[PDB]
């Protein structure tokens, strides 16, 4: 029949969707959530053989072990263990477009488990075997006969084996497809892999039993009474005697608990439900659930028979909370929320997309730390925990259909097809009969990048008469169309419109206001974080902040989807798009997250944390306005620390509890501020930390800082005039000045300082030159490539203007002596193909004390690309241990990227002065730096600087982080500007205006001495 | 203005006069200006200022240099945005070119008179004998700053000796959103803590 070429059959006998079910034989247990020997887990060692089609495997493999297979872990995505390859590709279909066709070499994985059933579940009862994801397609056997079939990777496949299985051992048989017509519904830009790959397990459930339930919760105006409503549905025969308590507890107390026998009202012309009821529980003051407090009770719903005797109980965690739209507003128990989102896929670098208790727990954490409150599982239903995770720590989710089709022409094709609306059909609705009761799912999404189509407009329809809890979005066919209750655009610019036709992306506070539009806005997708990225991340926050209805968004995306290979020596390293021989791929743009695949944040992490800050602060004079953006918790678990520091130099600092109310105000009055010592800038910085641990932080953590400078009392003081007067020495070659132990050597050919000393020991390695190009990030490449270059991307600009090749021409080198001092002064021009790109004027001034001063203004034609950045670069001979820098920090930080970085004395061994990205590119800057000091060296000015051990040369050569090598001695960037990273989107030039070099004439100013 | 330093250096084909100053009220520094005047063979004085400015003290309205000339003539030549008065705030309309008007042109005649004909974006600018170059703003007329501000009424104002020549490296914006709270957006206020620019001085 080859039904995985044929969208009409998605599924053979398989049984209805339903929510989490355990069928515990005992109530406390149902009450507590404790394992329910019902529920049986068959992960762990299975029997796996591949084959190149369905057609090559042997008819032997349904009664018997194949000899060759061999043994392996389940969950697992067969790529993982090397049977086949993963492919990383984007848009572009991994298989050809021609629907609902798949290749005729199409993978199989097939699987099977020898495992023993005791009497006792098969002497009553009903015995069904759960598949929770198998990708894409698969086709079950028992003892060797036929079971079904099932679709839908991301979702529960569940048959009943009651009939097939004998009491001792018996044997399943999987056939896994790779590739089926549900393929077409999975385009997402994710590794694509398959395999059974969410557990297995067995539940037993009794003849008669609880086959469905909703909780529903209701609530007056303030919130102070609700009604809990639990529809409860059986299978099995109906008798006057069966019953079902819905009982309601808050920890250890009972709060409600409610009997009824079968039998719900009245519906139509022909009756009601008599296999339903509807138990309607009162709660007065319920205990709100919130992201930020995420308090929780327990429904436990036991089928029972009037006598008293226990059938089953299932149950549920209850978290009472409204969702709503009022007046172009999502609110949440009546207040408006504030998104702090991200979109998270399901990856693991050595697992695949297999998921694990540990590193759901770990994204949760780092992500409540980060000030994250919300995420969106883009994009498809996740593995189950990770929604109860949710509910307990407290996060709000989007949770979305399995149902994407990017790679169509137009988008819509299927989706605007009838015939596909059944299988779409069932992507939507097993999910919402699945995850409808989960408090943290408080919006449903119809799916991801499937254009706008009729089958969505009766998707969302469907959902709206099923669940009218929670909000409806879709963002495909201009983010605004009929199938979303919110304006939810990917990418969208805050100022900036990008006007594509049919389907433009306004800037996001003009789309607001669009006439006739109303609708709250929370993009779905937004700050590319690919490679050094974020730049601009500030600005979505202002708008979010200034806006009522722009309601925050979801950031893309947590972590990079890298996958770990091994070298020719075993040692490990990060890969990916076209890393495993896959093609066509995508590259590194499987590589978007705040964090790398191992958890480990990338320096962009911080710049999130810092603008999805919960208190916002002012200052006026000596006064701290503290202002919570909570909606819900008082601020009792947070205390105010201050600091003021002269240049880094502490001078003062307190402590302030902090006790205010959700969305209201603290003033704070800091203490009189007796004068400092000396002259320099006197610098505040406050921070809140929460002495007390959470079920999500340590005690200690800090959760949001600020800072601001306070007087500064410039320095007039004359120095001591030098004991000593420089030495000049001119030759045809060189001008050489010598002062003590020191000495500079001017090139008088080149025009550049080539060479110094400090007693014996020479100081560099490469002179010390103009530097006006930066080894491209992934946003200045975008998706341009060799064979296919973007004429428009920021690269290819300076490529084609000759910045990367441009070469100095010296046009004046001359030496003066001062009375104390020796000046050497240059002009140079960059030049490429006739054209003057750049004119380089400095002086560099020695004097009696050692120091050098250099001054440098240079001229930009006004026609060229403005450039990446206008500094000096040089390779100094020594490795030192450490960098100590007076400047914004600690962590790399970028102009368009520095809000969360403070201005204060930072020290940091030498590697951490270098980000390894996965794609190598210009990383590790720091700006807003006064001082600089590495090994006897010491640089002061107000610039921007990085220091590493591999050139920018040797980071534009290189694709993957493992093949750098480090150089001799140490590169150090001295930058007087540098342009913004962008990260808008990573496809398109991002960089905003103001953070362009497009002034024309720049100047800066550097000493260089020794410490 | 406190004196700071003040020297000079000859060199092989100038003479460099190297001055600081700070500017200070009740003891609180407000601004430091560095500046090296290169006077060359040819006649040409090349000046180059630094200017810091605390960051505790409201932005200032000019970073610039001000003399009284003591030629009066007839015409004023510039290369740079006109012809009309242009502030940075307010010179979207002016355009780049080279403009010439009689040097009362180069006054407007705000009833209640204040700081008035600027000039920016300028590149270089002639007037008798004098020829600046640089890249700045300036403005040029018989009345003082100080005349201006102590005078309420146009028909008030007397020409004073000579030619008032304010030359400015950068000037604040003039706002105008309203006229009775502070109006002058971020991004006009002059807040970079350090300034920098420079002019040749010539003649012909
Ligand atoms: O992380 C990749 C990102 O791609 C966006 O799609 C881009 C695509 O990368 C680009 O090659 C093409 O020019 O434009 C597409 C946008 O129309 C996806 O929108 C986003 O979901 C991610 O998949
Ligand atoms: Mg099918
Ligand atoms: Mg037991
Ligand atoms: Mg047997
Ligand atoms: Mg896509
Ligand atoms: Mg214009
Ligand atoms: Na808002
Ligand atoms: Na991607
Ligand atoms: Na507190
Ligand atoms: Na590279
Ligand atoms: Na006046």
């Amino acid at each position: 029949r080859r039904d995985w070429e044929n969208p009409g059959v998605t599924q053979l006998n398989r049984l209805a969707a339903h929510p989490p079910f355990a069928s515990w034989r005992n109530s406390e247990e149902a009450r507590t959530d404790r394992p329910s020997q019902q529920l049986r887990s068959l992960n762990g060692e299975w029997r796996f053989a591949w084959f190149p089609a369905p057609e090559a495997v042997p008819e032997s493999w349904l009664e018997c072990d194949l000899p060759e297979a061999d043994t392996v872990v389940v969950p697992s995505n067969w790529q993982m263990h090397g049977y086949d390859a993963p492919i990383y590709t984007n848009v572009t279909y991994p298989i050809t477009v021609n629907p609902p066709f798949v290749p005729t070499e199409n993978p199989t994985g097939c699987y099977s488990l020898t495992f023993n059933v005791d009497e006792s579940w098969l002497q009553e009862g009903q015995t069904r075997i759960i598949f929770d994801g198998v990708n894409s397609a698969f086709h079950l056997w028992c003892n060797g006969r036929w079971v079904g079939y099932g679709q839908d990777s991301r979702l529960p496949s569940e048959f009943d084996l009651s009939a097939f299985l004998r009491a001792g051992e018996n044997r399943l048989a999987v056939m896994v497809l790779r590739w089926s017509d549900g393929s077409y519904l999975e385009d997402q830009d994710m590794w694509r892999m398959s395999g059974i790959f969410r557990d297995v397990s067995l539940l037993h459930k009794p003849t008669t039993q609880i086959s469905d339930f909703h909780v529903a919760t209701r609530f007056n105006d303030d919130f102070s009474r609700a009604v809990l409503e639990a529809e409860v549905q059986m299978c099995g025969e109906l008798r006057d005697y069966l019953r079902v308590t819905v009982s309601l507890w808050q920890g250890e107390t009972q709060v409600a608990s409610g009997t009824a026998p079968f039998g719900g009202e009245i519906i139509d012309e022909r009756g009601g439900y008599a296999d339903r009821v509807t138990l309607r529980l009162n709660v007065e003051n319920p205990k709100l659930w919130s992201a930020e407090i995420p308090n929780l009770y327990r429904a436990v719903v036991e089928l029972h028979t009037a006598d008293g005797t226990l059938i089953e109980a299932e149950a549920c965690d209850v978290g009472f909370r409204e969702v709503r739209i009022e007046n172009g507003l999502l609110l949440l128990n009546g207040k408006p929320l504030l998104i702090r989102g991200v979109n998270r896929h399901e990856h693991h670098p050595l697992h695949g997309q297999v998921m694990d208790e540990q590193t759901m727990v770990q994204d949760i954490l780092l992500m409540k730390q980060n000030n994250f409150n919300a995420v969106r599982c883009s994009h498809y239903p996740n593995h189950p925990l990770w929604y109860t995770l949710c509910d307990r720590y407290g996060l709000y989710v989007v949770d979305e259909a399995n149902i994407e089709t990017h790679g169509m022409v137009p988008m819509n094709r299927l989706t605007d097809d009838p015939r596909w609306l059944p299988a779409m059909s069932e992507r939507v609705t097993r999910m919402v009969q699945r995850d409808r009761n989960h408090p943290s799912v408080i919006i449903w999404s119809l799916g991801n990048e499937s254009g706008h189509g009729a089958n969505h407009d009766a998707l969302y329809r469907w959902i709206k008469s099923v669940d009218p809890s929670r909000p409806v979005q879709y963002e495909g066919g201009g983010a605004d169309t009929t199938a979303t209750d919110i304006i939810c655009p990917m990418y969208a610019r805050v100022d900036e419109d990008q006007p594509f036709p049919a389907v433009p992306k306004w800037s996001i506070k003009k789309w607001l206001s669009l006439p006739g539009e109303t609708r709250p806005l929370i993009l779905c997708q937004y700050a590319h974080a690919m490679g050094n990225s974020l730049g601009g991340f500030a600005k979505y926050w202002q708008a979010f902040r200034q806006y009522p209805r722009l309601q925050g968004g979801f950031v893309w995306d947590w972590v990079d989807q890298s996958l770990i290979k091994y070298d020719e020596n075993g040692n490990p390293w990060s890969a990916y798009g076209g890393d495993f021989g896959d093609t066509p791929n995508d590259r590194q743009f499987c590589m978007n997250g705040l964090v790398f695949a191992d958890r480990t944040p990338h320096p962009a992490l911080t710049e999130a944390k810092h603008q999805q800050q919960f208190f916002q602060f002012r200052l006026s004079g000596q006064t701290i306005e503290v202002t919570s953006e909570y909606l819900f918790r008082h601020s009792d678990n947070e205390l105010l620390h201050w600091m003021v520091a002269l240049d880094g130099k502490p001078l003062a600092s307190g402590e302030v509890p902090l006790d205010v109310a959700p969305q209201g105000k603290q003033l704070i009055e800091l203490p009189e501020l007796p004068q400092p010592e000396s002259a320099g800038q006197l610098w505040l910085t406050v921070r809140v930390v929460q002495p007390n641990a959470t079920a999500w932080s340590e005690a200690g953590h800090i959760s949001a800082w600020q800072q601001w400078r306070l007087a500064e009392n410039l320095s007039v003081t004359l120095p001591a005039a030098s004991h000593a007067i420089p030495h000049l020495t001119t030759s045809e070659m060189d001008f050489c000045i010598e002062l003590g132990n020191k000495r500079w050597q001017f090139n008088r050919q080149s025009g550049f300082l080539s060479q110094m000393w400090i007693g014996d020991k020479k100081q560099l390695l490469t002179p010390l030159r103009d530097q006006f190009t930066r080894a491209p990030l992934d946003n200045d490449i975008g998706v341009s490539e060799a064979t296919r270059i973007d004429p428009n991307a920021w690269v290819e600009r300076w490529k084609a203007a000759g910045h990367y090749q441009a070469e100095a021409a010296l046009l004046q080198c001359t030496a003066d002596t001062l009375a104390d001092a020796v000046l050497i002064t240059t002009a140079h021009a960059w030049q490429h193909q006739g054209k003057t790109l750049f004119i380089s004027r400095k002086t560099y001034r020695i004097d009696g004390s050692g120091q050098m001063a250099i001054t440098v203004d240079v001229e930009v034609a006004s026609d060229t690309p403005h450039p990446a950045r206008i500094g000096l670069n040089c390779q100094l001979a020594q490795v030192a241990e450490r960098v100590n820098w007076l400047g914004l920090g600690p962590q790399e930080n970028y102009p368009d990227r520095l809000t969360a970085a403070c201005f204060d004395r930072w020290d940091l061994p030498l590697s951490d002065m270098y980000t390894p990205y996965v794609f190598p590119s210009e990383n590790g800057l720091r700006c807003g730096t006064r001082e600089l000091n590495y090994g006897p060296h010491q640089w002061r000015g107000d610039f921007q600087f990085n220091i590493s051990r591999y050139s920018q040369q040797q980071l534009m050569e290189t694709s993957h982080r493992h093949l750098l090598h480090a150089e001799e001695g140490t590169w150090l960037n001295i930058d007087g500007f540098h342009m913004g990273i962008g990260g808008d989107d990573s496809w398109s030039p991002s960089v905003s205006a103001e953070f362009q070099l497009s002034a024309g004439r720049y100047h800066y100013q550097l000493v260089w001495c020794q410490k």
